[PDB]
């Protein structure tokens, strides 16, 4: 069987809550009336997704409106619940309200504004020092959340909202977030295929924050090698063979062993046997003024098999890569 694994940080953060604070499923939400808003326009945030713009009717104001996906309520209560618990938060999205449509009784979450620019629209035009910025914002959301017992689970450039006239960035859809509990085995199933972790891909289910990481790591590199999506598989299968390509082999298999991961028949023509490449060979003339030694070190550091080995969101912050954004914030 597979061998156990502990979050290296914020481990037990859930045990010393109040049960409350965690067990979602016994959260009594009230709900608001949907009357109190009206829609204005849909937002064009995929086929799966129901957002709009809407006017809070009661003081004029401008807020999002997320109409709930019919699912287990299991799932509802979880995302209401994170929102709640994460409210304040650096760089997090502020839930205003909770509500139902009197008639159809289908539930939806009220937000404050922001523009509908999402960060996959900005990432591939960004200087050098805006690309660190960015991820310095979206390392403060990820240190928080994960500081209150949280992984988004679903972090990629798609739900990160950014408004880049007043350099403001909000972490949203956190509809897979769920809380970490030192043993807990989750679902596998969850982020989507190019930002999926090692971990979600071979099938080890005692994962934790450093989940987010690995998106991170596939986000950076994309943004400053200016190839989308970095891992680009077919399926979840020939995404780690993506993944085996840059990483290496040797390492993942010394990864598989480690934690005694009962790796499925399928990869065992697939994968082969590859070398682990070096930075270098992703950059080029377009891309080179986006790629330092500090990022290769950054990057590398993201992008580790082993979930234990990456960096923490507060490591990472801390990394030389943003010393020059540490700094202006300081002198702001
Ligand atoms: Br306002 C509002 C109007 C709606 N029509 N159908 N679903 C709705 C949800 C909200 Br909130
Ligand atoms: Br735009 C937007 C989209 C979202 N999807 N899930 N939560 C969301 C919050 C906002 Br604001």
């Amino acid at each position: 069987g597979p061998v156990p694994s502990r979050a290296r940080v914020y481990t037990d953060v859930n045990t010393h809550r109040p049960r409350e604070y965690w067990d979602y499923e016994s959260h009594v939400v009230e709900w608001g009336n949907q009357d109190d808003y009206q829609l204005v326009r849909k937002l064009g945030r995929g086929k799966y997704s129901e957002v709009f713009e809407a006017i809070n009717i009661t003081n004029n104001e401008k807020v999002v409106v997320k109409i709930l996906k019919p699912v287990k309520k299991k799932k509802i209560k979880r995302e209401i619940k994170i929102l709640e618990n994460l409210r304040g938060g650096p760089n997090i999205i502020t839930l205003a309200d909770i509500v139902k449509d009197p008639v159809s009784r289908t539930p939806a979450l009220v937000f404050e504004h922001v523009n509908n620019t999402d960060f996959k629209q900005l990432y591939q035009t960004l200087t050098d020092y805006d690309i660190r910025f960015y991820m310095y914002e979206i390392l403060k959301a990820l240190d928080y959340c994960h500081s209150m017992g949280i992984m988004h689970r679903d972090v990629k450039p798609h739900n990160v909202m950014i408004d880049h006239e007043h350099r403001k960035l909000r972490l949203i859809d956190w509809g897979l977030a769920e809380f970490y509990h030192p043993g807990q085995e989750y679902n596998v199933r969850v982020a989507s295929r190019y930002f999926k972790g090692p971990e979600l891909l071979v099938d080890y289910q005692m994962y934790d924050y450093s989940l987010d990481m690995w998106s991170l790591g596939c986000m950076l590199a994309s943004m400053i090698f200016r190839k989308e999506p970095f891992f680009h598989g077919h399926d979840n299968y020939d995404q780690l063979v993506r993944i085996a390509k840059v990483l290496g082999t040797e390492d993942l298999y010394d990864y598989i062993d480690k934690y005694n991961i009962e790796l499925d028949p399928r990869f065992n023509d697939i994968l082969g046997r590859h070398s682990r490449k070096r930075w270098e060979r992703f950059v080029h003339s377009e891309n080179q003024h986006l790629v330092s030694p500090e990022a290769l070190d950054f990057l590398d550091k993201l992008l580790r098999y082993d979930h234990q080995s990456r960096l923490t969101a507060r490591e990472a912050m801390e990394h030389p890569y943003f010393y020059t954004v540490v700094k202006d914030q300081a002198r702001m």
